[PDB]
């Protein structure tokens, strides 16, 4: 009764009043490449950090199961997927979201959607979670709050999807044109601070050919952040 | 993201771009109670009868897992409960819809929607194909062909579910009311004909209490037709 019109994501859709975690759901389930688990609110849903995700009626939360067989080399850079289709969905709605290394979307520096993507073998599981009509922690944001008005939650997520479905058709045959798209879009020539076995800081200039953060610290050296256990803080 | 707020039925929702058949689905997959199947499309979808049901896009294909823990005598009324929720939703959109016993659902003597149940193991899935802006077999009509314009198919859907989350709720409490809906809303007091063996013609006079469909045959005999693999037609 949906109509969605995509090829892959989105053939089916999992619809719940409530749901304790989409990823969880998806991770578990047997499904189907392209099914989306989406939920009006998620009561144990945690982000890329496994810190705890506020998932609260009126936001939109989902995840998608993926089965991409690509080079195991070009694999890492589907993270970067959902983060650029909640910019372009976003942009639709004209709200300037950005993207901050390697996941999250921010709109003036405070975070809209937060990107988490768990892989297991063949299956990868891609979930989102986008702020439109919720509540939100003090110095998130959402749709609503910048455009001054409810937003169509259902509209946002036949943008969201119709996105993501181009995005990962052309992902399967040209891996590397995601990172341009990421490039374009993302938090750059800024000074941040990068946190994991301890920290140091430094000016993000880029993103390189396998979607790792380049940073310039002061000394002149340059070191690459790659997708794992770190926190990125701006200064 | 639908946001729906009945209590049971649609508690989850399975959307599918393309399926064989919803009641299939239905039956040989393990589903909470209340899970609807949608679909854009059906393949191989088929009525009471067993004759093929024409499911092409535009119209509204589910079915529902029910697992009624009401008193055996009560669980053959499932099938009026799919026949009057499509009616007051029909009523909603200021169509005025006739229940032909005991599934269909006409409008002036066409029909623009079926009602299809089958059991599985202790749950039962009720199927229920509606008419809204999918061309439709010669002699049949639809909401769009009675309004003369597009009818927004989702709204159709939010309006089914939610009368049919409460006719179940009520039957669960009272399952001797539906019958009364039932006969409020089913064309009576007109002559019809039972065919195939044993075939005979009368005046369809009411449904009792177990929901038979009562004849009046000329020589005054009265006869009681069970829901099942019965052929109905209005002389
Ligand atoms: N709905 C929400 N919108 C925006 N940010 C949220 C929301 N719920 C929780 N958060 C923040 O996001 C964090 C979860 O994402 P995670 O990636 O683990 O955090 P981090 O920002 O430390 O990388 C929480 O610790 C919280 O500060
Ligand atoms: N989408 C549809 N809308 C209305 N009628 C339909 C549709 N698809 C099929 N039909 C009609 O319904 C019949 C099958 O329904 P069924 O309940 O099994 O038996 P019958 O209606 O003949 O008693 C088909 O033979 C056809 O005439």
């Amino acid at each position: 009764m949906l109509g969605l019109k995509t090829s892959i994501i989105g053939r089916r859709v999992i619809y719940f009043q409530e749901i304790t975690s989409t990823n969880e759901f998806a991770k578990t389930s047997y499904l189907e490449e392209g099914t989306v688990i989406v939920a009006d609110k998620q009561t144990m849903g945690h982000g890329r950090l496994n810190r705890k995700w506020e998932s609260p009626e009126g936001g939109l939360w989902l995840s998608i199961v993926l089965s991409p067989k690509v080079p195991q080399k070009d694999l890492p850079k589907i993270v970067f997927l959902g983060a650029v289709g909640v910019v372009e969905t976003l942009k639709e709605f004209s709200i300037d979201g950005r993207i901050k290394w390697p996941n999250d979307v921010l709109v003036n520096y405070k975070k809209i959607a937060g990107v988490l993507v768990e892989g297991k073998g063949d299956k990868i599981v891609l979930g989102i979670g986008l702020n439109v009509n919720n509540k939100v922690p003090n110095g998130a944001t959402s749709m609503k709050l910048e455009l001054g008005s409810e937003v169509p939650l259902l509209s946002v997520f036949r943008s969201l999807i119709t996105n993501l479905d181009r995005l990962y058709l052309n992902f399967l045959k040209n891996p590397m044109d995601i990172l341009n798209l990421v490039r374009d879009n993302m938090i750059l020539g800024v000074r941040v601070k990068i946190l994991g076995d301890g920290s140091f800081e430094g000016i993000a200039e880029d993103i390189d050919d396998f979607g790792r953060l380049i940073i310039r610290l002061d000394s002149g050296e340059v070191k690459k952040v790659i997708y794992g256990d770190v926190s990125l803080r701006f200064l």
